[PDB]
């Protein structure tokens, strides 16, 4: 019940979520769903421009998109898990400094028993 703590402000930044804290659109991308894009495709757009849609307090922190990045491993195994990290610099709106933090999110692809794809013998 109304808790303005230090846990809690670094609470919000840790439960920052595409569809819960921010919804997010690609500048190639005017309609997209993450639902159904492809973490290399949506890649293809941080030079390009990503726009921000502000569902907390953003007038704590700034969300701002840096890059997408995997769980430290390969290209191929992305597609299995389709997971990816969001690379956010949070700005503080209080002190003018900058905080960065990867957000674990899920929903692009997903091929658990669907992978046993080989290029060649």
């Amino acid at each position: 019940m109304l808790s303005q703590a230090n846990e809690d402000f670094k609470k919000i930044v840790n439960n920052i979520r595409l569809k819960d804290t921010f919804d997010f659109k690609l500048a190639a991308f005017p309609n997209q769903n993450y639902d159904q894009l492809l973490p290399s495709q949506i890649y293809k757009n941080y030079y390009q421009g990503i726009e921000i849609q502000q569902h907390k307090y953003q007038n704590e922190l700034d969300i701002k998109i840096i890059n997408f990045l995997y769980p430290d491993g390969d290209f191929g195994s992305a597609n299995k898990n389709g997971t990816l990290k969001l690379s956010l610099m949070l700005t503080d709106k209080k002190n003018n400094q900058v905080y960065y933090k990867l957000l674990e999110v899920s929903g692009f692809k997903s091929n658990p028993y669907l992978e046993h794809h080989h290029h060649h013998h």
